[PDB]
């Protein structure tokens, strides 16, 4: 599953994580840390969107 960010587009590889966020391989993007934040565009998780239709 991933994770788009409306504000610009990015997603996030939950299925590999994020090797420039320095994050665990395979991780829920709903369970990560605080310490995970988008740059100026979007940041928490509540400001994502699923991949599901």
């Amino acid at each position: 599953a991933k994770w788009v960010l409306k504000i610009t587009g990015y997603i996030y590889d939950e299925d590999a994580g994020d090797p420039d966020n320095g994050i665990s391989p395979g991780t829920k993007f709903e369970e990560l840390p605080d310490d995970w934040v988008a740059p100026i565009t979007g940041a928490p998780k509540s400001e994502f969107e699923k991949l599901e239709d």
